[PDB]
This record gives structure tokens, C-alpha cells and sequence, in this order.
């Protein structure tokens, strides 16, 4: 054959037309590593030195088309210096470019996913059939980085501008049927006529009757728009964009930027303006950090497979109690095809759950989101009871009843004899010990914990208590049925707060000596969301309601003694006490919605001991710094396994910023040692802020969490 | 167009037209001849004595109705036995008059065939306006499957619409009487076999009595209550 290496083998067909197949030997997918390019380069080398090829497709050996290099491989590449790097895309470009510029027309034969270099590959060949089932995208800006191969070249030119920066800033994957209504695409086959259609083209192509040398032109000079549409359409995908994604996330904007900067040249001075950027972002710290997300889902998954091969799939679930979290867990379970009982004990609490499993899937198919049919599906998934007949079968039982000791251990104890005795049972509670409510049990080895954050069909993660008795089985149970559910579990060893909600507090700590140290709470939190947070602290306290932050306070009291009990009247306390419950209750720290009242200063005013001023860095310490602490310990104390668990047990529940990476992260972010000193100037707050030996020592022994 | 869908033997509709096209170029006076030319007309036609005794049929219907709910205690909880073809349409219908009702059965198939049809009519309402999608939600949560009796402690009626089997129903309704109270009504949508046959089964036949449905339960307008030898006024006024 004309070509043949280990991941590209250039095969002759008829009329001189010449199949490029990528197929990876050894692997299960596509993607380009060094070895792939190197290859693709020869292979091109091939076609255009042999003088018989007329005709060139290119297409794909395996499921997919050609998905992103290993993450792995990413890391390496932006370590290298940047004269470096752009040498290196430099080279890479090259070879697309010239397969771009073969005088033979090239037809993408898209018969799976093509993410990225995959897709940007395709941009590079004249014409592109795509399978109805497949699927084109980049999902550079999710890896703080924007299409580095003429993505942000060739995109603009084919489909538009306005297109190609909705397609890039998103890095959303884009269906068969919206790829050919903006012309990513040229024709839309099924996958066992997909061939045909493009070895058909192609005869076409070569015969003149299509055009492919004034199909390709159009990305080889300046954008068609006006000087006033350029304008027009830039400045306002930059408002729209920024305005959205956060002045956290460069790589969004700066796609922007680097569209409309080569907005007037020709494909190669285009491709500069691309690396330009792309050289800068892969450099910043939110790139390095994102992939550090990458990196720790990666072990997640790992990790996940692991536990599926001795988890007991669910066919039957079943939730105690209806209503807040009941309407919640039964519709999730539902709305992920996974059928549940809702029992209770008197109509009226399965009338509260009924109504929100309505509300949402209304809300879904009122959108047209979601089919009526679909919403048949979920709703009868749903099934009402106030007795336990038909719990004969039911393979896991979340109970999600009130908040109290004594109840709990009785309703437990109750379903025991209602279930098999390898059913594995649940508990959604947050502030009552599992290995303390598997003593009322009589098979303990199959209780767990499952805890859910309100609201249910919003919080992706799902903390699974394993308890001191709670079985590995009786876990990867868990753990799967979570993961089915559309949620994102992390195993976390019973313990006060468990993960999510230990590590909080003393972040409200931090929280709550700024207050008492006479710091406008508004000034707080309007830094913490300069940082990164969804919602700052005050706020926070709010959507929670401080009737919970109070109960929640006194719980890791009793807990952690040690450190995270005050001796002081906090400004929870005031706010408690003057029965402003939060946002619930139309009044907190804020009045609701979220409005300014100075009816609030007066309330507070007993706490403001000192009026001690401080920087906007400080704040971000007395908050951050605790937090990051607390989170070590977790890790420390064993609550959590890895790092990676504990760190994205936040950017799930806590919301912790992404482009931060995480508590952990942002720790080896600063620098361990710079860490420990840094927290050292603010240890005269508190034990809360005294890092712990463990710490000191790879702080000294130059070692990183993720380092 | 009307009387492609009336039928030539319904008169009235066609002639209302007629009355119209004729008077189409006449004051109010002689307008009102030709209403009256053709009134005068149907009304002595044996379509028109006819259909107004349909509605002096309906009177009596109703004046015999009003002594039925002197009585009839009112169904807040029914419970079907059985889902699939008459399941799913005793079930429909039941939920869809703003009246809870259990689907029970024996096998999750059973009641996948019942929540099955169940889905399509309503689906089909909304797909076509007619129905609102909130409105479907109270419906479909209205029905309540199930294979036990855990929750029939309060279902005030039972129809019990099993295979037709002497045996069998007179075992089902056997069974049923034994998990609700002793004042509940259980009906049985046989249709071949006799009702004061299947009611010495039972323990309390007084309270059983016989509701017959046609297929499909969504498109017939009759119910027969078989009134069996030992269903009291009551069993058969509920
Ligand atoms: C105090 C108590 O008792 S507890 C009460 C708890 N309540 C709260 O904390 C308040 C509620 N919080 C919220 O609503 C927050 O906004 C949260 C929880 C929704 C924040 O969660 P998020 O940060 O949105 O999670 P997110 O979905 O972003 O996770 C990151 C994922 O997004 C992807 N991503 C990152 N950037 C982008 C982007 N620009 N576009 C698309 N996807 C992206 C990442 O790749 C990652 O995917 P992966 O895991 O497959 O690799
Ligand atoms: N504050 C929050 O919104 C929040 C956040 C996270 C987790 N949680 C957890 O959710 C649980 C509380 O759920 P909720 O918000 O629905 O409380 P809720 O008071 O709003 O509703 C309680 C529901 O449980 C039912 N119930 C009570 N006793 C029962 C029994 N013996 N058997 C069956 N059903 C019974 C009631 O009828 C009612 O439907 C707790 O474990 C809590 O820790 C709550
Ligand atoms: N030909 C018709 O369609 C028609 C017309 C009028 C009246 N009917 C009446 O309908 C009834 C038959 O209903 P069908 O059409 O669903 O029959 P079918 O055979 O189609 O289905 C029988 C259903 O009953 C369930 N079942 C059987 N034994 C049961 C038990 N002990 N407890 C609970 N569920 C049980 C089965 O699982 C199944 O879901 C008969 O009384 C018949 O006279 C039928
Ligand atoms: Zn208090």
C-alpha cells in the first residue's frame, strides 16, 4: 500500500482515489500523539510525492473519529518554554496546512466523535460527510485553552463568526443535525452508507462537477464581514462571553480576541495570532489548574471501575419520605430510569413529593427540553406508598426522614424487616453519626451513607458514608446507584460534617471572626465572589439559612472541640437570636431579592468586638486559609482516600472555583511551604489556622499533593 | 361538509342550512317564514319525536338517579385488580374523573402494560391540546400500582377486573375481602360469568355487586351494575 505505519495506513482505491484511514493499532481510540502526527505527516508527504493520486478521503478505523491526546501528553507540552511550544504547533499546523493545500480534492468521512485536533483535522480537508450519529466539538476553553490546530482559523471561515465563537467558547459538542444547519458539515449519511456517500463525492469532486478549489479558498483569506460587522460582531461576542464566563476564564475571551485580530489575513498569518495566544494561555494558572480537574476525574474513573466489579446494580430502589428530599431522590432516581418507591406515612407528605416531581418535569417538556412521553416514563417511575408490601424486592433504601436520632434508628430498624437481608440500606442524614445509627440495625454490614445536598436534582455530588461497619460491597453499591443517577460520589469515612460540610464551617469560621472584627460583611463576600465562589460567605449563610448554620455550628462543636468551638458570640448568633433566619425567612445578613439593610448593623453590633482594619488579601486568608487546613485534615485523619477525592469532594458540593483546582490545589498552587508560613502570620486567630506536623514537614521536604 | 358527517338520516342539520341559503336575500319578517316552514316540518319528522324521546329517556334517568345518591356513599379510594387492556382503562378513567384508584397485579409486567396505556391516552390529550401537561401529571400520579394490599385499608370500591375465570375471580375476591374494610364495595367486570355466583365465594355478598365496563373503558358510554340475589341497594347505589 501506498502507506503504511501504526496508527495511518494511506490504502489505493479505484479511479486513483486513495483512502487515509487513522486507525490506532494497540489502542481503542484516535487521537494525536507525537507518533500520529509524525505519521500523518509522512503519510501526506506520500500522497503528494506520489503523482498518481487524483482523489484523497479520510477516515477512521475504529468507533470514534479521532478524540483528544491524553491529557498526560497536554501537561508535558505547556512546560516547555514557550519559543518552544509555538516551534512545536508550528510544525504540527504544517502538516495540516499542507494536506490542506494537496492538489487533489480531500473529503472527511466523520463516522464518530472528533474532538478538537479531530475535528480540527476534518477542517483542514475541502469536503466532510458526517454520520447521523456523530458528533464534532471543541473543548479547548474547558482545558483554560482555545483550538490550537487553525481551529480558530478555519472555523470562522466555514461556518461564521458569530458560529465559531458559540462553537469555541462553549466547547459544547454540536449533533449531527445542527453540524450540517450551520455547515460544519456538507452532507449527512447514516453510518453503513457513509462510505458510499463519500467515495461518491469525491468521484464528483475529481470529475469538476463540484468546485473544491473554490470550496477550500474561502479559509485561505480574509473573513467575508464588513469593517462595521466586524466590529458589530466581535465587540458584542466579548460582552456576551465575558459577561458570562467570568474574568477567571481567559481563554473564552482571548478566542475572541484572537478571531478578531487576524480578521483580515490569510490562513498562515491567522495561525500566528492563534498560537500567539494559545502560547500565553497554556501558561496562565487557570490552563494548569483545569487540567488538574482533568486529572483528578481521570483518577475518579479509575478508581470507579474498581468499584464496579462488585457493585450490585439497582433495579428497584425505595426513599423514606416524601417532600423536600423525598419529591427529590425519587425524581432523580426516576428521571434516570431507575424505578422507586416514595413511602411515607400519612397522603399529605406523598402529595408535597408528587408535586415537585411534577413542577420539574413540567418545567422540562414546557421547554421543550423533554417529550411527554419521557415524562410518562418518569412519573410512573415514581410510585407512592405508605406501606412496606412491595418492598419485597427492592435492592437499596435511601431513608430520607427528619433530622433526628431517635427517629432515624427506629424507621431504620423498621425497614430491616421489610427488605432482604443483602438489601443495602441508606441514610441522606447530615448531621447524625452512620456508624452511630448502624448500632440500632441488626445488619450493619449493608448500612452506608448517602448524603445529597438540597436541592437534590441540582447538587452533583454524593457523599457515600462508609461507616465503621458499612461493607466494601455495601458501598460499591452505593456508589453506583449515585453514579447512575447522574451524580458524581465520593466515598467519605463517617465522621462529623463527613467532607463537604466539615470542611464549610471553618470557612464560616474565618467567616465569622472577620464579621466580629468589624468587616462590612458585604465587603467580605464581595471579594470571595471576586475570588471565585458562586455566592460569598453572607450570602451563603442565607441560601443555607442561619437557622441551619446555627444547628451545624453546635454539631462540629461537640465534634472538634479542640478548634472548632468559640467561646464568643458569634454574628450567627446575633442573626439566630434576632430570628433573622436568612433568605428563607426574607432576612439574614441580607434582606430579600438580595438587598442592603441597615436593620441588620444594629443586630451585629454586639459581636464587632475589635475594629480591627485589614487588606482585601487578608480577607481572602482568614477565609481561605482554614479551609484549606481543614481540608488536609480530612485527608490526614484518612476521612477521604486521595487527595483528588477530597478536592473535587469540594468543586462538586462546596463549588469550589475551578480554574483554582481545588482547596488541596491551591495549596500546592502558592507553594506548601509558602502555605505553611503564610498561615503561620495569621496563627495568633486561632487553632483553626495552626497548620498541622504532617504539613510542616512536606512543606520542608519539598513535596506537593499533586505535585 | 355536514351532512357528509350528520348522516341522511338526521335531517335537522342539513335543513338548518337550507332555511339559511334560502332566506339569504330576505328582511327579518320573511327570513323568519322559511325558519318556521322548515321547524314546522322537523318537528313532525320521526327523527325529531324521536331523539326528544331520547332526552325524556334521560329525564327519567335522572329523576332515578337522584334516589341512587340518597344512599350511595361516595368513592374517595377505588382499587382495580389486574392491569393491561381493562386495567389500564378502569385505572384511566378512574384518575382522569379526579378519583384516585390502585392498580394492583402480580407481575411488574402486569402493571407495565396497565401504566403503558395509561401514558398513550394522556399523551395523546396534550399532543393534541386538549389536555394540559399539569393536568396529565394529576392523572398519572392519581394512578398508584402495586402487588400487595398494603394500602387498601381505605379503598372504599373494588373493581375486580381479572382473567375470565369462575375459579379465579372467586379466589381473587375472596382474597381482597380479607384487606379492606367490611363496608367496602367490591364490584367484578365479568361479563360471562354470574354475579350471584361468584358472590357465595364471599363472606359479606351484600356488598358485592357486579360493574360492567366495555372495551375500550375510554370510548364506552354504559356500565352495567349487576345487581346480583344478595347485593344490597347500597352495594349497588355506591
Ligand atoms: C453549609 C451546608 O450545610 S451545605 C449547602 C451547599 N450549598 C451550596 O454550596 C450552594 C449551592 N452551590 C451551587 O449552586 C454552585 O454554583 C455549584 C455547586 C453548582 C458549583 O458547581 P460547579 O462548579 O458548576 O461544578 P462543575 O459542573 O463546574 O464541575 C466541573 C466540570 O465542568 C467542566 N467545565 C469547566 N469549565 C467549563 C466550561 N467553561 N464550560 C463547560 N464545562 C466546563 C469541567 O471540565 C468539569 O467536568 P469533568 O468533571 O467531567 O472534568
Ligand atoms: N436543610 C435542607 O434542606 C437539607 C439539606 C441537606 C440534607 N437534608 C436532609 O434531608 C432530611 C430531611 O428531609 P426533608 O427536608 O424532606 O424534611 P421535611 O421536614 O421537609 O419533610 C419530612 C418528610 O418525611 C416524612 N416522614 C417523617 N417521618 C417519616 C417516617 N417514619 N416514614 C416515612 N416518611 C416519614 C414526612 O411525612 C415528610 O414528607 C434530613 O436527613 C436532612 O439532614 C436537608
Ligand atoms: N375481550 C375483551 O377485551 C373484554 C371485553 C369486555 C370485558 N372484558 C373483561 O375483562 C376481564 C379480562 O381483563 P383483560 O382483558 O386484562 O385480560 P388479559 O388476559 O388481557 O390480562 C389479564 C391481567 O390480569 C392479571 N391477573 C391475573 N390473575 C391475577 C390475580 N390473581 N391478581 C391480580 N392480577 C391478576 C394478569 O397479570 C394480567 O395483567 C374479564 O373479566 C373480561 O370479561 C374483556
Ligand atoms: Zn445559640
Amino acid at each position: 500500500m501506498i502507506y503504511e505505519g501504526k496508527a495511518i495506513t494511506v490504502t489505493a482505491l479505484e479511479s486513483g482515489i486513495v483512502e487515509l484511514k487513522f486507525d490506532l493499532k494497540g489502542e481503542s481510540v484516535n487521537k494525536f500523539n507525537r507518533l500520529t502526527l509524525n505519521e500523518l505527516r509522512q503519510a501526506v508527504d506520500a500522497i503528494k510525492a506520489d503523482a498518481s493520486v487524483k482523489g484523497v478521503i479520510v477516515s477512521s478505523g475504529k468507533d470514534v473519529f479521532i478524540v483528544g491526546a491524553d491529557i498526560t501528553e497536554f501537561v508535558e507540552n505547556f512546560k516547555l518554554p514557550d519559543a518552544e511550544l509555538i516551534a512545536g504547533n508550528l510544525e504540527a499546523n504544517k502538516i495540516f496546512s499542507d494536506f490542506e493545500d494537496l492538489n487533489v480534492p480531500t473529503v472527511a468521512a466523520i463516522n464518530g466523535i472528533a474532538l478538537g485536533g479531530g475535528l480540527e483535522m476534518c477542517l483542514a480537508a475541502d469536503f466532510r460527510v458526517m454520520a447521523d450519529s456523530a458528533k464534532i466539538g471543541l473543548p479547548e476553553v474547558k482545558l483554560g485553552i482555545y483550538p490550537g490546530f487553525g481551529g480558530t482559523v478555519r472555523l470562522p471561515r466555514l461556518i461564521g463568526v458569530d458560529n465559531a465563537v458559540e462553537w469555541i467558547a462553549s466547547g459544547k459538542e454540536n449533533r449531527a443535525e445542527d453540524a450540517l444547519k450551520v455547515s460544519a458539515v456538507d452532507a449527512v449519511v447514516t453510518a453503513d452508507k457513509l462510505g458510499a456517500a463519500a467515495l461518491d463525492l469525491i468521484k464528483r469532486a475529481i470529475s469538476g462537477e463540484l468546485d473544491y478549489k473554490a470550496k477550500r479558498q474561502p479559509k485561505l483569506e480574509k473573513l467575508k464581514l464588513n469593517a462595521i460587522e466586524q466590529m458589530m460582531a466581535f465587540e458584542t461576542a466579548k460582552g456576551f462571553v465575558a459577561g458570562q464566563a467570568g474574568p477567571n476564564y481567559p481563554a473564552p475571551v482571548e478566542a475572541i480576541k484572537t478571531i478578531q485580530k487576524a480578521a483580515n489575513f490569510g490562513r498562515d498569518k491567522a495561525l500566528e495570532v492563534e498560537a500567539a495566544g494559545f502560547a500565553k494561555l497554556a501558561k496562565t494558572s487557570a490552563s494548569n489548574c483545569l487540567i488538574g480537574l482533568f486529572l483528578n476525574d481521570q483518577e475518579l474513573k479509575k478508581k470507579a471501575k474498581v468499584y464496579d466489579k462488585i457493585a450490585k446494580d439497582v433495579k428497584q430502589a425505595a426513599v423514606l419520605g416524601a417532600g423536600i428530599m423525598g419529591g427529590g431522590i425519587a425524581y432523580q432516581s426516576a428521571s434516570k430510569g431507575t424505578p422507586i418507591l416514595m413511602k411515607d406515612i400519612n397522603e399529605h407528605g406523598i402529595e408535597q413529593g408528587l408535586a415537585e416531581a411534577a413542577k420539574l418535569l413540567v418545567g422540562r417538556v414546557d421547554k421543550g427540553r423533554m417529550t411527554p412521553a419521557k415524562m410518562a416514563e418518569v412519573l410512573n417511575g415514581i410510585r407512592p406508598t405508605l406501606s412496606y408490601g412491595d418492598f419485597g424486592n427492592v435492592d437499596l433504601v435511601v431513608e430520607a426522614v427528619v433530622e433526628n436520632p431517635k427517629v432515624k434508628q427506629a424507621v431504620l430498624a423498621e425497614v430491616e424487616n421489610h427488605v432482604r437481608e443483602d438489601a443495602i440500606l441508606a441514610s441522606n442524614t447530615s448531621t447524625i453519626s452512620i456508624s452511630l445509627l448502624a448500632k440500632a440495625l441488626k445488619r450493619p454490614e449493608n448500612f452506608v451513607g448517602m448524603h445529597f445536598f438540597n436541592p437534590v436534582h441540582m447538587m452533583p455530588l454524593v457523599e457515600v458514608i462508609r461507616g465503621e461497619k458499612s461493607s466494601d460491597l455495601a458501598v460499591a453499591t452505593t456508589v453506583a446507584y449515585a453514579k447512575k443517577m447522574g451524580k458524581n460520589p465520593i466515598v467519605v469515612n463517617d465522621c462529623p460534617g463527613f467532607l463537604v460540610n466539615r470542611v464549610l464551617f471553618p470557612y464560616f469560621g474565618g467567616f465569622a471572626k472577620l464579621v466580629s472584627a468589624g468587616v462590612d460583611f458585604v465587603r467580605i463576600d464581595k471579594v470571595m465572589e471576586k475570588f471565585g465562589w458562586p455566592m460569598g460567605p453572607a450570602y451563603l449563610m442565607d441560601v443555607v439559612g442561619i437557622d441551619t448554620g446555627h444547628h451545624g455550628r453546635d454539631v462540629m462543636a461537640e465534634g472538634f472541640p479542640d478548634r472548632m468551638k468559640d467561646d464568643r458570640r458569634s454574628a450567627i448568633d446575633a442573626l439566630y437570636e434576632a430570628k433573622r433566619l436568612g433568605q428563607k425567612n426574607g432576612k439574614g445578613f441580607y434582606a430579600y431579592k438580595k438587598l442592603v439593610d441597615s436593620s441588620v448593623l444594629e443586630v451585629l453590633k454586639p459581636i464587632v468586638y475589635e475594629q480591627r482594619d485589614v487588606t482585601d488579601e487578608d480577607i481572602i486568608n482568614w477565609m481561605m486559609i482554614p479551609l484549606c487546613l481543614e481540608t488536609v485534615r480530612c485527608l490526614e485523619d484518612g476521612i477521604v482516600e486521595t487527595a483528588a477525592e477530597a478536592d473535587m469532594g469540594l468543586v462538586y458540593g462546596i463549588g469550589f472555583p475551578l480554574f483554582r483546582g481545588g482547596a488541596l490545589r491551591y495549596i500546592d498552587s502558592i507553594g506548601v511551604a509558602e502555605f505553611v508560613a503564610l498561615a503561620d502570620q495569621y496563627a495568633e486567630l486561632g487553632a483553626l489556622y495552626h497548620p498541622t506536623a504532617k504539613l510542616r514537614e512536606m512543606a520542608k521536604n519539598g513535596q506537593s499533593f499533586f505535585g
